[PDB]
Parts: structure tokens; C-alpha cells; sequence
């Protein structure tokens, strides 16, 4: 308690001695009170307008219009201690996956060096705006660094000064920039080296790419075993337990010299102990504390929940086969069991599952694992919209399973060969183009970011027919040597100034390993679509008038645009499909 995050307390109270109250009508139950201080401020979605004029018959459809308008009593709860058994299972587990993710892998620091440049190329490594603006200012002065280094070394005397989150089904922890550096110098190693890589931990998909998560589930659907699984967590981040936080922390164990004491003092000090600030109406600023739940940043949340959520399927699915009898107590032929089951087939137990963060698919051995609750319960690992003892709802087509948000289609080439596409419901996909971030965008930014998505559908959506048109007309409505933008930046090979067709090429044929005909396509009529019946049923507009007339009158649409950007360079883009081909 207050001994380790007591320095912290000490040194925001001084700054605002004017303000500091133990406020008493203060709602926290679950998080640690400590006092106030006075503040006064709030960012809402606004309108893309390039694709919404591109996009007109979506115009009148409420799916796509409300995503444009608008639980913090989720956070404010509390996890159960796993019972012996569960404990003892995890510690097993944790001990023995650190191990095979280490065995191709060394730990190491990573430098200044690496974290500038990820900060002058805008990765959302979440700072705060105050003593130098952006980011990108603090990172070239030497004052900084020395605010760093103070802290540095405090890090390694055990102890905690600036390392403080600022809160705000999502709740996001910005930290100053100097603690986002030293989080990345100690865990950075995790996302940089690729640890979560399928190649290097059998389960993970990091890196993978949306044109490969189809091909991966595929994969996963051709081994014997019962129906796949995919149970979502009710608010995995609040349902991190101190003992998943310690479990975490054995990376440390494959560390050395100065490495393995500054991840040591990251695990200790910000992450099985936190300091927040968080903003109150009735508005002051409340700095409480607690022990457990992630709060990291969200590349690190990422690394630790694919760890975590990799440790609860194996010991699920060890529960299904009968591995250990009870949660209340392991005995010790059974530690052994547990030990031997890893040894002998945890590779390729690790191998019948996708999992991405807090997101799985898992085809397991047989069906005894839909009724494997016990061990999953008391980790807390709780299952979204399904009562908590009422066995798990599988899938039998491996085309029907939900990952990443999406689902994937089998589509057979006019030339017989097979593609894996995502997909979702297009209201979800236009809905969410429709939108920018932030503020001052000029007429050129938004153009450019609308250009994204087009090249983005044309390249993982190009199979729904009004992405494809609406693609092409965006891309036929934005000067052609503009460059696609975005900032929020898995793979973007969308973000190019290259020929579509070129990219679509060496993304699907020439670099995909499960197309052994290397056969490049001429064009975009070699590449087809779902079914119409199917991209009806995924929420496709063909058939309606208002689609009808959109697409006879395109040209209207993309010189209306090109009307209001001025006169640049344009390509026209729609005789790339047959019907505008004359
Ligand atoms: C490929 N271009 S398109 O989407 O306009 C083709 C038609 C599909 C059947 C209904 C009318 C539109
Ligand atoms: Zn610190
Ligand atoms: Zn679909």
C-alpha cells in the first residue's frame, strides 16, 4: 500500500496544496480514495464529408447515420482470489509458456533510438499534452531525457515519482511520455521482437493481417476435434486478478543485469500497484489507487492479454480432458500430470487456437470442453451474454465463427483457385468510414483519409460489390497522387500510393503461402464477389432504387466532389468494373 505509491500521492497533493480535499460523498468502493483537486475541461466523432457525399443511399439507413451521434461501474467492481487448485494450475502454465515463447527468443531493452522514431511516425503511444506540446517536441530535447533518467534510477532503487495514468466497454490510460519510455525500454521487446508472432507461439496472431486470419481459422478447422469455440470475456481488463499480474511477471525470470531489474520495477510499481486521475462532474480531479485489472499501454495490454488468455484455453481445455479432477486442490501426481500433459501435447494444444488479446477461437479435442467451467469461472474469466454455468454455444463451420470482428468467406476465382476473405456487416464498415477524429482537418486531410478506406476495401472488401464501386469512386474522386493518411495507425498495405491492382497482386497470390499458383490477375474483373444472395445477406443495398440510381449516376457524385476539392489531377477508376467498361 502507501509505502510504494505514497511518493507519488505526496508529490500531486504539494502541486495543487491551494485545492487538496478528502472529499466525503466520493463514490469508490472498489478503487482506493486518497483526495481532490480542482480542474475544468471535456472530443466527439465527426463527419468524413468525401465519403459521406460518395456514400448517399446510406444516407436514410440508421445503422450507418447513429455510429455519428453521441461502463465506467464496470471498472468499479471486483475480481474473487482463485481457489489452490486454480492458482497452482496458472503458476504451472505461466511458468511453462514464458519458457517455450523464450526458447527462440532473448529478452532485451529497447533504446531512445527506437522510441523516437516510432513517435515521428505516429503510433498511439498515449502521452499527455503540460511542458512541451506534441510528443514529437519533447523527444529532441536533452531536459526529458533527464526527467527520464531521475526516474530511471529511482526505478532502480526500487521506487516511483512521475509514473501516474490519467483514466477517460472501454476505458483508456494515457500516461506521460516519459513512463510510456520506460514501459517500452523494459516490455517494448515483447511487440518489437514479435513474441505473440503464430510462428513463435502457435496460438497468437500478431502481425497477422486481416487477408490471413481467414486462412489461419481454416487452418485451426482441419483438425479432428469437436466444434470451435469462440466465448468472449465480460470486460477482460477488469477481470485481471494480482495473481495473472504475478504470473505476467515471470518474464523477468529470462531476463539479466539491468534489464530484468527496470521490467521488475514496471511489474511492482505501475502495474500490480496504480496511481489515476480521474475526472468527477460534481469537477475536481480524484487520484485513487488499486492493485489489480490491466492498465498498461494498450501494446503491452495487447502482449499480456494474448499471455493470459493463452494460459486460461490450455488450462479449459486441460479441464475438458480430465488432466486434473478439481480447482479446490491439485495433489501431487497431478502437478505432474499437468506438467507431463504440457510436455507431451501443450505445443499442440497451442496449435488448435487463434487468439488475439482478449479475443479466441479454440478447436478443442471433443466437446467436453463446452461444459468446462470451473477453472475459467473462478480465474474470473467470466463468459459474455450466457448464463455462468450453462455450457458453451460452438460452431461447426469454421466460415460461421466470429475473431477480430469479422467473419470469412471461402471464394472460388473464375480460374478455380481459392481466396479467404473477411468480412462484416457493411453497415459497420461504411458507418465507421463516415467518420474523423479530432479537430482542423483541412478539405486535403479528409480526402486523403477517405482515400484510406477506399484502398483499404478495395483490398480486404473488394468481394462486397458496393465497397467495390464506392472504392473506386472515392479513389476516382481525391487527386491520384495525394497520399492516404490516418491517425491511429496488424499490416496496412492500403497505405500507399501504389496501383491497387499491383498491391492486391503481391498481398493474395505472390506472398500468400496457401496460393501455390503464382499466376498474377490483369485485372479487377478476374476477382470476384460473394454470391449476391450473400452480400444481401451481409448487408449489401443491390436490388434497392436508391443503390440503382447511385450507381448509374456516379460520375455526378465523383464530380460534385472534384468540383469542391478544385481543379488537381484525377483518374477515373470506374471502367475498372464491366458496367461503367462503355
Ligand atoms: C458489379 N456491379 S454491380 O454491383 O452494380 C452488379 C449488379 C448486381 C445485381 C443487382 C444490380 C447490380
Ligand atoms: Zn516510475
Ligand atoms: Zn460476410
Amino acid at each position: 500500500n502507501l509505502d510504494i505509491i505514497g511518493k507519488r500521492i505526496e508529490k500531486i497533493k504539494q502541486e495543487h496544496e491551494t485545492s487538496w480535499h478528502y472529499d466525503q460523498d466520493h463514490p469508490y468502493k472498489t478503487w482506493a480514495y486518497h483526495g481532490s483537486y480542482e480542474t475544468k475541461q471535456t472530443a466527439s466523432s465527426m463527419v468524413n464529408g468525401v465519403v459521406r457525399l460518395l456514400t448517399k443511399p446510406w444516407d436514410i439507413i440508421p445503422m450507418v447515420t447513429q455510429m455519428a451521434m453521441t461502463f465506467k461501474e464496470k471498472v468499479d467492481t471486483r475480481t474473487q482470489e482463485p481457489k489452490e487448485g486454480t492458482k497452482k494450475l496458472m503458476k504451472i502454465t505461466a511458468e511453462w509458456l514464458w519458457k517455450e515463447l523464450g526458447k527462440k527468443k532473448t529478452p532485451r531493452m529497447c533504446t531512445r533510438e527506437e522510441f523516437t522514431r516510432k513517435v515521428r511516425s505516429n503510433a498511439a503511444l498515449g502521452a499527455i499534452f503540460n511542458k512541451w506540446k506534441s510528443a514529437r517536441e519533447a523527444v529532441e530535447d536533452s531536459g526529458f531525457w533527464e526527467l527520464v533518467d531521475k526516474e530511471r534510477n529511482l526505478h532502480l532503487e526500487g521506487k516511483c515519482e512521475t509514473c501516474v495514468y490519467n483514466m477517460m466497454s472501454r476505458a483508456i490510460w494515457y500516461m506521460w511520455l516519459g513512463a510510456r519510455f520506460l514501459e517500452f525500454e523494459a516490455l517494448g521487446f515483447l511487440n518489437e521482437d514479435h513474441w505473440f508472432s503464430r510462428e513463435n507461439s502457435l496460438s497468437g496472431v500478431e502481425g497477422e493481417g486481416l487477408h490471413k486470419l481467414g486462412y489461419i481459422l481454416r487452418d485451426v478447422s482441419k483438425k479432428e476435434g469437436g466444434a470451435m469455440y469462440a466465448d468472449d470475456t465480460a470486460g477482460w481488463d477488469t477481470r485481471i486478478t494480482l495473481e495473472d499480474l504475478k504470473n505476467e511477471e515471470m518474464v523477468t525470470n529470462h531476463m539479466e543485469g539491468e534489464h530484468k531489474k527496470l521490467a521488475e520495477a514496471i511489474f511492482k510499481l505501475t502495474y500490480q500497484n496504480k496511481v489515476v486521475r480521474v475526472q468527477r462532474p460534481t469537477t475536481v480531479m480524484d487520484i485513487i489507487s488499486r492493485r489489480d485489472q490491466r492498465g498498461s499501454g494498450q501494446v503491452v495490454t495487447y502482449g499480456l492479454n494474448t499471455f493470459t488468455n493463452m494460459e486460461a484455453q490450455l488450462i479449459r481445455q486441460m479441464e475438458g480432458e480430465g488432466v486434473f479432477k478439481s480447482i479446490q486442490h491439485l495433489t501431487v501426481t497431478e502437478e505432474i500430470a499437468v506438467k507431463n500433459w504440457l510436455v507431451r501435447v501443450g505445443r499442440e494444444r497451442l496449435s488448435r487456437m487463434a487468439i488475439s488479446g482478449d479475443d479466441c477461437v479454440v478447436k478443442p479435442l471433443d466437446d467436453r470442453f463446452a461444459s468446462a467451467l470451473t477453472a475459467l469461472n473462478d480465474m474470473g474469466k467470466v463468459r459474455k451474454d450466457i448464463q455462468q454455468w450453462e455450457p458453451s454455444r460452438g460452431w461447426n463451420d469454421w466460415t460461421q465463427v466470429p475473431f477480430c470482428s469479422h467473419h470469412f468467406h471461402e471464394l472460388i476465382m473464375k480460374d478455380g483457385r481459392v481466396l479467404v476473405v473477411p468480412c462484416r456487416n457493411q453497415d459497420e464498415l461504411i458507418g465507421r468510414a463516415r467518420i474523423s477524429q479530432g479537430a482542423g482537418w483541412s478539405l486535403r486531410e479528409t480526402a486523403c483519409l477517405g482515400k484510406s478506406y477506399a484502398q483499404m476495401w478495395s483490398l480486404m472488401y473488394f468481394h462486397r460489390r458496393d465497397l467495390r464501386l464506392a472504392a473506386n469512386a472515392i479513389c476516382s474522386a481525391v487527386p491520384s497522387h495525394w497520399v492516404p493518411t490516418s491517425r491511429t495507425t496488424a499490416t496496412h498495405e492500403w497505405m500507399t500510393t501504389e496501383d491497387m491492382l499491383t498491391v492486391w497482386n503481391r498481398v493474395w497470390i505472390q506472398e500468400n503461402p496457401w496460393m501455390e499458383d503464382k499466376t498474377p490477375v490483369e485485372s479487377w474483373e478476374e476477382i470476384p464477389y460473394l454470391g449476391k444472395r450473400e452480400d444481401q445477406w451481409c448487408g449489401s443495398l443491390i436490388g434497392l432504387t436508391s443503390r440503382a440510381t447511385w450507381a448509374k449516376n456516379i460520375q455526378t457524385a465523383i464530380n460534385q466532389v472534384r468540383s469542391l476539392i478544385g481543379n488537381e489531377e484525377y483518374t477515373d477508376y470506374m471502367p475498372s468494373m464491366k458496367r461503367f467498361r462503355r
